[PDB]
């Protein structure tokens, strides 16, 4: 449950820090 919850969050950041990195906002 919370552990795989904080994965899939984790799972999200990996996606946003991607998108991030990429477009740094714009």
């Amino acid at each position: 449950m919370a552990q795989d919850i904080i994965s899939t969050i984790g799972d999200l950041v990996k996606w946003i820090i991607d998108t991030v990195n990429k477009f740094t906002k714009k």
